[PDB]
């Protein structure tokens, strides 16, 4: 009775080890792909199905588990198995233990074994089940990887299951055409072309290679005829196309590659792909090719390397040879896409100078592949809908519907079974096979099918292999299929033309699966070859190993953990993860950006991303000195394979956080002119043949700033309320006054003085309290003139109440001020709005009552509705500012309050083995904070500035020449002077406004 699967007897056993495991295997070979519960749980059932058979042979020992693997395992799978497990008892290097909890496994297995068993042994057994897991996910990982879904599902699993014939038998739109879409597109495409040239050179071209003896070098010239420097060249501008990419902000429509097109054109790079499509439709190349497999020896090597490879290189490689063709002639059809559809004027002239320069090269293939040879090989390498009609063209077909094991059809043509009457036309589908005999034209019974078609029978397609010989019996262009528990039947064509075709397709369906993995065994392989130092961490600071005191992480953030996330860390380090050369972290240079000052300096930054962008190159071997000056030299190319892939991502960054630095910064090198210089002069050592474009791009921003300091006017969308006048005429900034300029006006102007202000605003000034420090007028030019406004506007509306002796007037003054605050609550204005309240809960003014009572009772409500929004701590305020949309001007009070709550909340740094950690996570928090700052920065107001009233905001100094002590106490004592105590007489003050006191008013004109 073998152990069950659930298990009935032990079930909670078996579902909570493999799932949570499996999900980092996953991660191990597709990075790109997502996890899926759902996914991993049907993994888990086919892990453990195969844990099964192995301990049916009861082994004992870890030699007795080895025989049943090279028995049971098909080929090469079990080669390559058993070359894994026992890396597992060799103790020798590897990435990681049995990510597959060892000591969970270890008991159950002595249970379904049914005795004792060493550790050695069950190390080898999971060992196995690892390297199957992996297996699984790396193919079907292929699959969503080529279909571009980027997500894993339970139900693509079973997919890539029917597509092998090893793992069956072991377990039995869009019309829309945008900019930026079609970058992203072709760059999936490019990856999948260059994953298919490697997969001809690494795979088909290396045992050409290899075996020298044979196959000399220009032996192998006329098969693949540069098809490594098409490689070479899609890498780099697949490259050029990932950077240009990265340095794009979110403040731009799509990315600027037409400069790069601009120069592989220039040095035309597309050369190698004319010499490519002729050398691969020439008339005499299928004859050399297959004139290449049946000379002495080749035809015994190609068998020695793989079983059914053979076939593959006769039958499907000249296929995937055609390629580099259709996708070279993407490219012009996708240029001209660029022209079409760019939003650049700059990018458009590069996008015509890449066209014209590749003009002679289109011309070319255009005219090579319209060949009458040429274009016949071009058509024919090139839902659901179809299979209804092919099944319904069947006549009592007893198989299930075709869509139950079959997602597509190959090809339909027609074929001779040997020992059968009548030519059977022939549906091709994948995973199936069809079979039908023509009645086309022959009379039928009234009431009976009409069907052209009938087919006798049909095949599963599994596990099937050909065989043919041009023999000299009545047999030709034909081959071989052993059908389960039967006799093979041979299938002939009618000529060699038809023969490649279906041999095409057949042997494309079983042996794509053998590539694919073959492919990821060799790629693996070279990465581990490849023996890579790091920078030696004393002439490079930022090379020093991570460890838990000089950098951390936080678990909670990530549960994948995914994007790496930094809590803390030495500046070398975060500076080291600011341009991390593995990924790129834009979130984090934001950040970083916006709070690096609150413990480090700017000089002292410019100093260090030098350091990081200076890398001191490995030192040459003896053998490289004697050779440095003379023939067959190393040229260093081991050295290259690392320092290109390093240096390319590191000082790439190392320009993106300066790109950003002098975009969203120039007010730093605004404030040190020395910093700027230095900026200038360390651009301009910096060389290199695509360094030219990232150097334009730092010194056109900073070009592009110095003319904007030096000497606006910006235009808004219709349409500008016309401007409210006032008892005064216009122009007469003399008589300018509170109760004379226009009440809505008044807002009017004050809202747009206060917007501006807090637009101006930076992240910064924000940020270490650098506002408190007695360097405040450096770090917070913006914050304090706002702050200083706030002041002197409360003020002078306290002073024009205290000042107005007589009550008559004061009462319209107060009155008036609270209409002013009306219009600051329809303009979303909330700043102006509490700078009345302030004015209203100002010692001089809260306490007269005599005032305060003369007032409408409707304006008595709009201001205790004010007094409303500081209770609950701002809770009315807060709760009304999230159903407000900009323009707005918001209280500007509560973003402080928070944030000092936040460097009070959370130690600067963080202690690890006596070091001391730059607790970034403030930092961060902080940002977090600022965020909703900039949220309300973007609209302005739709509002005709007026200068006149403008400036005379801009001039309010109720103070004079006073001190804040000395103006508040004058305040104060006017109150007791206009307003004395209740046992004393109220006096009857004279009116100083000579001007109707009566308001127009708070009312917008028709026009």
């Amino acid at each position: 009775l073998p152990y069950e699967f659930f298990s009935e007897e032990n079930a909670p056993k078996w579902r909570g080890l493999l799932v949570p495991a499996l999900k980092k295997v996953q991660g191990q070979v597709h990075p790109t792909l997502e996890s899926n519960d759902d996914a991993l749980q049907y993994v888990e059932e086919l892990i453990l199905q195969l844990l099964n058979m192995l301990c049916q042979a009861q082994p004992r020992s870890a030699s007795d588990v080895e025989e049943r693997v090279q028995k049971s395992f098909p080929h090469p799978i079990d080669k390559w198995a058993i070359a894994d497990a026992q890396s597992a008892i060799e103790k020798r290097k590897r990435r990681n233990p049995l990510s597959l909890p060892v000591e969970k496994i270890h008991p159950l297995l002595k249970e379904v074994l049914g005795y004792k068993i060493d550790h050695q042994v069950s190390v080898y057994i999971v060992a196995v089940l690892e390297y199957i897991s992996a297996d699984i996910l790396k193919l079907v990982g292929n699959y969503v990887r080529n279909i571009r879904h980027y997500e894993i599902t339970k139900q693509d699993i079973k997919v890539a299951m029917c597509a092998d014939k090893v793992l069956m038998d072991m377990f039995h739109t869009s019309g829309e055409q945008t900019y930026y879409d079609l970058v992203k597109a072709f760059m999936a495409e490019i990856r999948q072309y260059i994953r298919e040239l490697n997969l001809i050179i690494k795979v088909f071209r290396e045992p050409f290679v290899s075996n020298s003896k044979l196959f000399s070098a220009n032996d192998v010239e006329n098969i693949f005829s540069r098809i490594v420097d098409i490689h070479e060249l899609s890498v780099k501008l697949l490259g050029h196309i990932e950077d240009t990419v990265e340095m794009t902000d979110e403040g731009s429509p799509h990315p600027l590659v037409g400069s790069c097109f601009e120069d592989l054109a220039e040095e035309l790079a597309f050369d190698p792909y004319e010499s490519y499509a002729r050398d691969i439709l020439r008339p005499g190349f299928h004859d050399r090719f297959l004139s290449q497999l049946s000379k002495p020896g080749a035809a015994l090597y190609l068998q020695s390397i793989g079983e059914g490879f053979k076939e593959a290189v006769q039958y499907v490689l000249p296929r995937l040879l055609l390629a580099p063709v259709y996708h070279c002639l993407h490219y012009f059809e996708l240029l001209k896409q660029l022209e079409e559809k760019s939003e650049d004027q700059e990018d458009k002239e590069c996008l015509k100078q890449a066209i014209t320069a590749l003009l002679n090269v289109q011309s070319g293939m255009e005219k090579i592949c319209s060949k009458s040879l040429a274009k016949r090989r071009l058509s024919e390498s090139a839902a659901i809908k179809k299979m209804n009609e092919i099944q319904k063209n069947i006549d009592g077909w007893e198989g299930k519907d075709i869509g139950q094991c079959c997602n597509e059809f190959i090809m339909e043509g027609t074929l001779t079974r040997v020992g059968a009457k009548h030519e059977r036309h022939i549906f091709l589908f994948d995973g199936l096979m069809i079979c039908c005999k023509s009645n086309h034209g022959q009379p039928r019974l009234p009431g009976a099918s009409n069907a052209e078609y009938r087919l006798k029978e049909k095949f599963f397609m599994r596990k099937v292999q050909i065989n043919d010989k041009d023999d000299t019996n009545e047999y030709k262009h034909a081959f071989e299929i052993i059908l389960k528990d039967e006799n093979s039947v041979i299938f002939s064509a009618k000529s060699a033309e038809e023969k490649n075709n279906w041999m095409a397709a057949l042997i494309s369906l079983q042996y794509r699966s053998t590539l694919e993995r073959m492919l990821d065994v060799t790629m693996l392989q070279e990465e581990k070859e490849e023996q890579m130092r790091l920078p030696s961490a004393d002439v490079y600071r930022f090379a020093e190993p991570d460890s838990e005191e000089n950098i951390i992480f936080e678990e909670n953030m990530q549960p994948k953990a995914g994007i790496p996330i930094i809590k803390a860390g030495t500046v070398i380090k975060l500076i080291e993860r600011l341009t991390y050369h593995m990924y790129a972290d834009p979130n984090f240079v934001r950040t970083f950006l916006t709070t690096y000052r609150s413990f480090c300096k700017p000089q002292e930054l410019l100093s260090l991303i030098i350091e990081r962008f200076e890398i001191p190159e490995p030192e040459p071997t003896e053998a490289d000195r004697i050779a440095i000056e003379n023939g067959d030299q190393p040229l260093s190319a081991e050295l290259k394979r690392f320092r290109k892939e390093y240096i390319q991502p590191v000082q790439l960054r190392v320009l993106n956080v300066c790109r950003h630095w002098v975009e969203h910064h120039f007010y730093d090198f605004e404030r040190d002119a020395y910093l700027l210089q230095r900026m200038e002069e360390f651009i301009g050592t910096v060389r290199g043949k695509a360094m030219k474009k990232w150097v334009e791009s730092i010194t056109k921003i900073i070009q592009r700033k110095k003319i904007a300091r030096d000497n606006h006017n910006i235009t808004f969308q219709s349409s500008p309320p016309t401007v409210e006048w006032h008892i005064s005429r216009p122009g007469h900034i003399e008589t300018f006054d509170l109760l004379t300029l226009h009440p809505i006006e008044i807002a009017r102007q004050l809202t747009l003085l206060e917007s501006d202000l807090y637009r101006a605003v930076q992240p910064s000034e924000l940020v270490g309290s650098v506002w408190t420090k007695e360097d405040k007028e450096i770090n917070s030019p913006n914050l304090l003139k706002m702050i200083r406004h706030t002041t002197n506007l409360t003020l002078w509306f306290e002073k024009c109440i205290v000042e107005t002796e007589n009550l008559e007037e004061r009462v319209a003054v107060v009155s008036r001020i609270i209409e002013i605050l009306q219009v600051f609550q329809e303009l979303n204005n909330f700043n102006g709005v509490l700078e009345v309240v302030s004015a209203m809960n100002s010692s001089p003014v809260y306490r007269l009552d005599h005032t305060f009572e003369q007032i409408p009772s409707r304006q008595k409500k709009i201001l205790e509705e004010a007094h409303e929004l500081s209770e609950d701590h701002y809770k009315k305020y807060l709760a009304k500012l999230r159903s407000i949309n900009p323009p707005c001007v918001p209280f500007f009070g509560i973003y402080l309050t928070n944030i000092l709550k936040t460097e009070e909340g959370n130690p600067e740094v963080l202690k690890r083995h006596g070091k001391e950690l730059i607790n970034f996570s403030k930092r961060r928090k902080v940002a977090e904070i600022t965020g909703e700052i900039q949220q309300y920065q973007n609209q302005p107001y739709c509002l005709r500035v007026e200068s006149d009233i403008k400036r005379f905001f801009e001039n309010l100094n109720p103070m004079g020449n006073s001190m804040e002590k000395e103006f508040t106490d004058y305040l104060f004592n006017k109150s007791l002077e206009i307003e004395p105590r209740n046992p004393k007489p109220l006096p009857r003050f004279p009116k100083k406004y000579s001007y109707p006191l009566k308001s127009p008013g708070v009312r917008p004109s028709n026009p």
